[PDB]
């Protein structure tokens, strides 16, 4: 009852940083990072901020288990822009429960 599960898998969103830097490291690397976010229904209880920040930090943990399998490794640039696009996905799987609830 309290477990995660997987949303629906998502396209690429566009994700701004405040670098060109930055925008191109993540250009380059986002073919690494998740695509479809866990997280929680009971959350759905509890309020917004909560859903999003437990759905962050599942996603990037499950999906770095699953990269370190693969003998790769995420670097604290990767897991910051994790963080961000993540974050993004775990709001967008958050409207996406919210309009299905309420319609």
């Amino acid at each position: 009852l309290g477990g995660y599960v997987l949303g629906s898998a998502m396209s690429r969103p566009i994700i701004h940083f405040g670098s060109d830097y930055e925008d191109r490291y993540y250009r380059e690397n986002m073919h690494r990072y998740p695509n479809q976010v866990y997280y929680r229904p009971m959350d759905e209880y509890s309020n917004q901020n909560n859903f999003v920040h437990d759905c962050v930090n599942i996603t990037i943990k499950q999906h770095t288990v699953t990269t370190t399998t693969k003998g790769e490794n995420f670097t604290e640039t990767d897991v910051k822009m994790m963080e961000r696009v993540v974050e993004q996905m775990c709001i967008t799987q958050y409207e996406r429960e919210s309009q299905a609830y309420y319609q």
